């Protein structure tokens, strides 16, 4: 958004101050790849995914060139993110980002692989490769140990969020009553309770605590069935990159660190946004297109995050994009007014645009809410 070009320079510097000597050598089958990788780096210290790496494909191919390293990143980061290995699944379907999978407890060494995951993307930052990694923004968050908010649950649990919020504005009544801290959870058989926090089941939710309540709703909703998982990839990823290193970025600045910064194809976007309360001939809508026309591709993908939840644009281009519900393309609706700041529900790649009177106010409004939201 701002200084990212100098938080990028400085993580890469880190990372060079930090190279050890040596090498660390990668023999891999072309289709026995992911088994293979996890039993080799597994069996090294984590500290020597720091070292050089020599990766060759016993696919007995090629000679020489980190495009191997690059195609093993590559290779390999479809592999581990694969829904066909049960760690992982996908999101709003029959889309695309992913999911740490729930069930991956089938695996009784799930723990053994997520660690392994941890390692890899670390590794892969470390020496400055791409992926093509679909972790949400609110998964990056818990990777900067930035506390989750209410607008993060409306991109995973819409249903969920809106009980929440109704929890929040507004007192409880004609639709509400005794909740406690605590869930009473999901897949077993034994119909068992879940505290929030010390002696949960046994404190009311009031019309005081309420907010706390929400706060510890929410965190459990994105690491439900999650937990341990979740530490598994992050302790993994720590004795690689320490998490440290990362706390100069935001969740936004980590993806793109992770998958590469992309040029956006503007006049694809254009022909496949929809409107609300808006038209193609609205003056705030053609502020909008001039304002993307005229910014730097940073600004453009930091957009495309706000709104959509990600800075990858599926295969196929904006025609493509897909909502929980199928079909979702890009929409701009209008909404509140001029003194209001533009707002997002990434869930359907929607952008709450009020009616602004100018131009210069679009541009700031916009900006504001692109870089400035948290």
């Amino acid at each position: 958004h701002m200084g990212f070009r100098w938080k990028l320079a400085h993580f890469r510097y880190l990372c060079q101050s930090n190279a050890l000597p040596s090498h660390v050598k990668i023999n891999v089958s072309r289709q026995t790849l992911f088994e293979d990788s996890f039993q080799q780096i597994m069996a090294l210290k984590p500290y020597d995914l720091r070292r050089r790496l020599y990766v060759i494909f016993r696919g007995e191919e090629g000679l020489d060139y980190g495009g191997l390293a690059r195609e093993w990143f590559f290779l390999l980061s479809h592999e581990v993110l694969n829904p066909m290995y049960c760690l992982f699944e996908y999101a709003g379907k029959n889309n695309y980002c992913l999911q740490i999978n729930p069930a991956s407890t089938i695996n009784p060494d799930h723990l053994s692989y997520f660690c392994f995951i941890g390692r890899f993307i670390a590794m892969a930052l470390f020496h400055g490769k791409f992926i093509d990694t679909g972790f949400s923004l609110p998964f990056y968050k818990r990777m900067l140990s930035k506390k989750l908010t209410i607008k993060d649950l409306e991109s995973i649990d819409t249903e969920f969020y809106n009980s929440l919020i109704w929890i929040r504005d507004n007192n409880i009544e004609e639709c509400g009553l005794e909740m406690y801290f605590s869930v009473d959870m999901e897949i077993l058989g034994k119909v068992t309770s879940h505290d929030l926090k010390l002696g949960g089941s046994n404190i009311l939710v009031t019309e005081e605590n309420k907010d706390e309540y929400i706060g510890l709703m929410t965190e459990w909703r994105f690491s439900r069935g999650v937990q341990e998982q979740t530490k598994a990839f992050l302790d993994g990823f720590n004795e690689v990159v320490p998490l440290q290193w990362l706390q100069y970025f935001d969740e936004k600045e980590l993806e793109v660190m992770l998958c590469g910064m992309q040029e956006v194809d503007l006049a694809d976007w254009q022909r496949n946004t929809v409107y609300r309360h808006y038209t193609r001939n609205s003056k705030q809508i053609i502020w909008f297109w001039q304002f993307v026309k005229e910014t730097d591709n940073e600004v453009r993908m930091r957009l495309l995050q706000f709104v959509t939840g990600t800075c990858r644009l599926p295969l196929g281009g904006f025609a493509e994009l897909m909502g929980s519900n199928g079909p979702q393309k890009f929409c701009i609706e209008k909404v509140g007014k001029d003194t209001w700041l533009p707002r997002s529900h990434t869930c359907f790649n929607r952008l709450d645009l009020p009616p602004y009177k100018s131009y210069e106010q679009l541009k700031e409004k916009l900006l504001f809410a692109i870089e400035e939201t948290e």
